[PDB]
């Protein structure tokens, strides 16, 4: 079964952009979290949480979200503004662990360590200790342009004098608790804040070197996992804008297409900037052939396209007749879109129309192969061999599986065709970073590696 799965995708061949960086993890436990709020007046704490920063300037402003976070249960990703000051009050903390972070970065070692024929990512900086954080697969590739030719170096060797991204990521558990201007507030749920760094010389773009090469990289791949629009300013002090990247960006969807007419994915982030959102809604999610989203995110997306009051029942109530209601919107807004998947902590989800090539069976598929990859990460905190996917197989579906399922199945008629996957629910997660890209890259993956094979 695990080998029938990896079998299947073994022919797949992926190209994946544009971000990767360093995901610096704090593991919180209850004294951590004490101990930034005790730093601070707790009125002044509410206050900021009442403002509700949507850039974080100074530590207060963290520490408003970081909270907020804990204390909705929701993820979330907020930028910092690049001042020293800044920057060395959050190198003062002690960090647990470094990892592979960035959608691109983590799709691209997932993909390398399940042994597809093929993955080829780019990212416009590639210092050596960047490099590193890859896994060693020589079939995990980098684009170099070398006296006017396109070369495709194993990422690991293809470093260069680069500047480094740090992200750092706050890792709670359900359960964790503090005591905040007299209230105990307690977890409920397990999940990461964010602090997102957008270092003003990192240009999410394909450089004019290699981006003459597109098209014959999407000729190379059968498919490709898009994201890291979330770090896109408004304006640079270049006087470079947010319109001038998502331009570029939709034409390089288009240029990837040029030779071959590969599939492409959208992954969607926690995006502070509303209109960096809006954004990547008019600009990348009408150009996209799949699109995957948390709760949270569809309910952004609905809103943007006017659905105010479908988006704000979803947040409410979490209502997957609700969420099947909006991936039907979606699909029948973007004709482009033949794929709407949304996944939470209790299920990941695919809508589709009925003329899709693949059979609610075959969707099914793939979203239990996908179940397996994120169970088994929420498990470990990382898939490091093929091997490890035994621990998420071993997880049985959450007690409200059937019952989703269920419900969800009834919505498959003439025009839909719908599958569900419940989670195989772990209580105490190691990490919850990455989680939903781990689930998205292997459905979609998995997605074009079934319909290529009916193809034949
Ligand atoms: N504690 C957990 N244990 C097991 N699986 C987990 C989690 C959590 I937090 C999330 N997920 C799985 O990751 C996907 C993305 O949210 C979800 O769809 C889900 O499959
Ligand atoms: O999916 C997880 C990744 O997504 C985010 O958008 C973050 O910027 C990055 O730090 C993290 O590794
Ligand atoms: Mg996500």
């Amino acid at each position: 079964e695990i080998k029938k799965f990896i079998e299947t995708i073994k022919g797949t061949k992926l190209f994946t952009a544009y971000n990767t960086n360093v995901d610096a993890i704090k593991y919180l436990k209850d004294e951590d979290v004490q101990k930034l709020v005790d730093e601070f007046n707790h009125k002044d704490i509410i206050e900021r949480m009442e403002e509700y920063p949507r850039i974080i300037e100074e530590p207060l402003d963290f520490v408003a979200r970081l909270v907020h976070s804990i204390k909705t249960g929701k993820p979330a990703e907020v930028p910092i503004k690049d001042d020293k000051k800044l920057h060395e009050w959050f190198d003062r903390i002690k960090y647990d662990e470094e990892r592979m972070g960035g959608q691109a970065g983590i799709v691209s070692n997932l993909m390398a360590t399940l042994q597809i024929d093929k993955i080829i990512v780019y990212t416009p900086f590639l210092s050596k200790k960047q490099a590193e954080m890859f896994v060693d697969y020589d079939n995990l590739l980098y684009p170099l342009v070398e006296n006017g030719n396109l070369v495709l170096k194993k990422v690991r060797e293809a470093y260069r004098d680069d500047p480094i991204k740090i992200n750092r990521i706050f890792e709670f558990k359900k359960g964790l608790k503090f005591k905040l201007n007299g209230e105990e507030i307690t977890a409920k749920q397990s999940t990461r804040f964010i602090v997102a760094s957008r270092p003003e010389a990192l240009r999410i773009e394909i450089k004019d070197d290699v981006r003459k090469f597109l098209p014959k990289i999407g000729e190379a791949v059968d498919c490709a996992f898009l994201s890291g629009y979330q770090a896109i300013k408004e304006e640079y002090r270049d006087g470079k804008t947010a319109k001038y990247y998502f331009e570029r960006a939709e034409e390089d969807i288009k240029l990837l297409k040029k030779n071959k007419n590969i599939k492409t994915h959208l992954e969607f982030a926690s995006i502070s900037n509303i209109e960096i959102r809006k954004m990547v809604v008019d600009y990348i999610l009408s150009n996209v052939e799949s699109v995957g989203m948390d709760e949270t995110e569809i309910a952004n997306v609905l809103h943007i396209l006017g659905y105010d009051e479908l988006s704000n029942n979803i947040l409410k109530d979490s209502f997957i007749e609700d969420v099947i209601e909006g991936a039907k919107i979606l699909l029948d807004k973007f004709k482009n879109l033949e794929v709407v998947q949304v996944h939470t902590i209790y299920y990941i989800l695919f809508v589709c129309r009925a003329d899709n090539p693949l059979s609610k069976e075959e969707l099914e598929e793939c979203l239990e192969f996908s179940t397996i990859l994120a169970s088994t990460k929420a498990k470990l905190g990382n898939i490091r061999a093929i091997d490890d996917l035994h621990e998420g197989l071993k997880i049985p579906h959450n007690k409200y599986g059937d019952l989703l399922k269920e419900i969800a199945e009834k919505f498959n008629d003439n025009n839909y065709k719908i599958a569900l996957s419940p989670s195989r629910y772990v209580e105490k997660p190691k990490s919850t970073v990455g989680l939903g890209d781990t689930i998205s890259s292997g459905a979609f993956v998995y997605y074009v590696s079934l319909l290529n094979k009916k193809r034949m």
